[PDB]
């Protein structure tokens, strides 16, 4: 049957009982999540208007949805609008207002999310924990948390996951695009970035799971963000990256590092010395290509001893800005 719900207590209480669920314009209460957890394998979830939340320091999620074979879908002209500046305070996760993350897609599994709109999200927005899942047409306008004190605002956090697509994202954050932390058979194609920390595989290491296995980053832009390609392993972490691909990819108004492999990261402030035991082997990069501002670096490679092997570079063209003098243990094949 067929539920449309004005409030979340109604969709909550009766969720399992509706195989077509239609949320329009709820007004979630305050330190509480939207939960759509629990549902039905087969159930339709439409989001219409604009759903808000209610203003609390707490740590989220906002919304949550999980189950077996569930549709997700924005309808033309929705948004989830976080109203984020009522918490930015320039600290993000890291300090100051305890924010929401904004959306739980944990155990949503063989699943879909198409067509939805996050706006002003209070700091990280996708939470992906789950098998077969894909996201396609997805918008983060976080455009606002450029000048109203965004931090932390991570459109795709992935982690013990594997078979995710993304398809055609549009992003304009403070962080990372993408945050590949861990999991396998990952597919991010067709994005636009622009804002954040760029296009990037990790941090990996210092969780349960830190393995990441067959990532391909493709067919997507870069621009007017901290890098452009990013991997980063936890300085002194065990874990392994093995056969990620970034491919067609381009860059522009890169402030930091166009391309950026580094196995120093913390995150607070890399340390400057790499080490070894998340060893980043079978990367790809073919084509990837663009520039960089004139106060940033071209290209950055800190790898620990042995820990960098059988990468293949093709069609890598990064202009603009000045070249390392810091690269380290550099694999064969590959320059900065
Ligand atoms: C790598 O991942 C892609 C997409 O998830 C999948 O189509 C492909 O079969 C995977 N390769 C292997 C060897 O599992
Ligand atoms: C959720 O919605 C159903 C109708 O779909 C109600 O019967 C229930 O009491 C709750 O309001």
């Amino acid at each position: 049957a067929s539920c449309t719900f004005t409030d979340a207590a109604s969709a909550m209480a009766s969720k399992t009982a509706c195989s077509t669920i239609t949320l329009n314009n709820i007004a979630v209460p305050a330190g509480t999540t939207l939960d759509l957890t629990g549902l039905t394998s087969g159930t339709r979830v439409i989001f219409e208007g604009t759903t808000t939340f209610g203003y609390q320091e707490w740590s989220g999620p906002l919304v949550s949805i999980s189950g077996t074979d569930i549709t997700v879908q924005g309808a033309s002209g929705s948004v989830l609008d976080g109203d984020g500046a009522r918490w930015w305070d320039g600290q993000g996760s890291n300090g100051g207002k305890t924010k929401p993350k904004f959306f739980y897609a944990h155990s949503l599994d063989s699943s879909s999310i198409t067509g939805i709109t996050i706006k002003n999200s209070p700091v990280q927005v996708f939470s992906i924990q789950s098998n077969n899942l894909s996201l396609t047409d997805i918008t983060v306008d976080d455009a606002d948390g450029d000048t109203q004190g965004g931090h932390n605002t991570d459109a795709f956090d992935i982690g013990s996951s594997t078979y995710i697509t993304i398809t055609n994202a549009n992003v304009h954050n403070q962080d990372d695009c993408i945050a590949v932390n861990s999991g396998e058979n990952i597919i991010f194609t067709g994005g636009t970035c622009t804002g954040g920390h760029g296009l990037s595989i990790g941090s990996v290491g210092g969780r349960s799971d830190n393995t990441v296995k067959n990532v391909t980053i493709e067919h997507s832009t870069v621009t007017n963000s901290q890098n452009g390609v990013r991997i980063k392993t936890v300085y002194g972490a065990t874990g392994s990256v093995s056969e990620v691909t970034y491919s067609n990819i381009q860059m522009s108004g890169i402030a930091n590092y166009g391309i950026v492999i580094e196995q120093d990261y913390e995150n607070g402030s890399p340390t400057g010395t790499p080490t070894n035991g998340v060893p980043i082997t079978d990367l790809t990069l073919n084509t990837v290509t663009g520039s960089v501002s004139s106060g940033a670096t071209e290209i950055y490679i800190l790898c620990g001893s042995g820990s960098c092997s059988s990468w293949t570079w093709t069609g890598v063209s990064i202009t603009g800005g000045s070249k390392s003098t810091k690269c380290e243990n550099v694999p064969s094949g590959v320059s900065c």
